[PDB]
């Protein structure tokens, strides 16, 4: 059982305790850590922050304590135009150039693999996505000839029925990637003038206009399209989505007037880090969609949908009963990495909850 954990660069700039560096990652916690979003320039992989080579270095030193730990660099991200990916993948010259530039970048900075986070390819991109992965992997194989451990290749895919069918030839890329991370946590977000939970586990017999909007359907589905379970990794959130209530309605379907107010540390409407939620929770009313197995809090005119140790251990058992390759946790830096915000004196509480479940049978 794999536990792939993302670490975002931009989490270093956060003020107060919010600040986080590779520096603060428990080396034995995850099996795979991923540095979040490298860039591409002149059709070549490349850095993003002014200090990535230092942080890269910082992260890969963890491997000196846990020789089994593995690391990867992710490409793309949300602040990276898909157009950009698209343009690079459509021209066999741009693509082959980008590709041939990856292995040496990684070898240089100590990485064991590359992670493609092309955030949402379109109908006109399937054909090339399949290529990129193919050739990319063909390169990675041609280079192990150099007498060094073959590089890993993974992709972060969406979990939206329509998004998938639109730009993913799962059947194909499934035999080239080393593993696939399903983004099972973006089944909502304010552009729905109503409240709702973004990372539910089950459809929950009560509302289906979004039957295909839950981890369960997402997995059943990928499996049918052809992706073997031993390469599928379920994504688990470590943040929560927030909305500003438009009325005194808290119950299912309440009207929303816009996203939630920013967190004292993550400063960003719509989102809250777990350790911020921990602070939010005091004086909040906690409820739980029993049907879907996930909680949600409420305070004043703030409605927050999030995952707690329970819901998280819950999903963890799920991937297990479906015999998947493992779990994926978005944002090590959004969890309580200091272990000083959420009651219990435990560091990385959520990520740990998953690890303990997977650690069993
Ligand atoms: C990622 O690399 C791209 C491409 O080199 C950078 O985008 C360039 O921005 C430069 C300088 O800011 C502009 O003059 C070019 O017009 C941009 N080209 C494109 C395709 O946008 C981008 O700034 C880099 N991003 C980071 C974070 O380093």
């Amino acid at each position: 059982y794999k536990l792939i954990c993302y670490y975002t660069s931009w989490s270093q700039y956060r003020e107060g305790d919010g600040s986080c560096f590779p520096d603060a990652i428990d080396p034995f916690l995850c099996t795979h850590v991923i540095y979040s979003f490298a860039n591409i320039s002149n059709n070549e992989i490349d850095t993003w922050e002014w200090n990535d080579v230092t942080l890269y270095d910082t992260l890969n030193t963890l491997k000196n304590r846990n020789p089994n730990l593995k690391t990867l660099l992710s490409v793309g991200g949300w602040n990276f135009g898909p157009q950009r990916f698209s343009k690079i993948a459509s021209k066999t010259q741009s693509r082959r150039t980008f590709i041939k530039s990856v292995p040496p970048f990684l070898r240089t900075h100590g990485f064991d693999g590359l992670d493609l986070a092309w955030l949402y390819p379109g109908r006109r991109d399937k054909r090339h996505l399949t290529t990129l992965v193919k050739e990319m992997k063909a390169e990675f194989i041609r280079e192990a000839q150099a007498g060094t451990e073959q590089l890993l290749l993974s992709a972060a895919v969406s979990a939206g029925k329509i998004a998938i069918d639109r730009g993913y030839d799962i059947a194909q890329i499934s035999r080239h990637l080393d593993f696939i991370s399903l983004l099972t946590y973006d089944f909502h977000g304010a552009w729905r003038q109503t409240v709702g939970h973004h990372s539910p586990l089950f459809r929950g017999q009560e509302d289906a206009s979004s039957r295909f909007s839950n981890a369960d359907y997402a997995v059943s589905y990928m499996l049918r399209l052809g992706a073997p379970a031993n390469k599928l990794v379920m994504g688990i959130p470590t943040f929560g989505k927030s909305f500003t209530l438009a009325s005194s309605k808290t119950d299912v379907g309440a009207p929303v007037s816009g996203p939630g107010i920013p967190g004292q540390f993550t400063k960003e409407k719509g989102i809250l880090a777990y350790y911020e939620i921990c602070d939010f929770l005091q004086g909040a009313t906690t409820h739980r969609f029993r049907d879907q197995q996930v909680p949600y809090a409420t305070k004043g005119n703030q409605w927050v949908a999030y995952d707690d140790q329970e819901s998280v251990k819950n999903k963890a058992r799920y991937l297990k009963n479906r015999q998947l390759a493992g779990a994926m946790v978005w944002a090590l830096d959004l969890d309580d990495f200091r272990g000083t915000f959420c009651g219990q004196n435990l560091t990385f509480p959520l990520t740990s909850a998953v690890k303990d479940v997977l650690a069993r049978a």
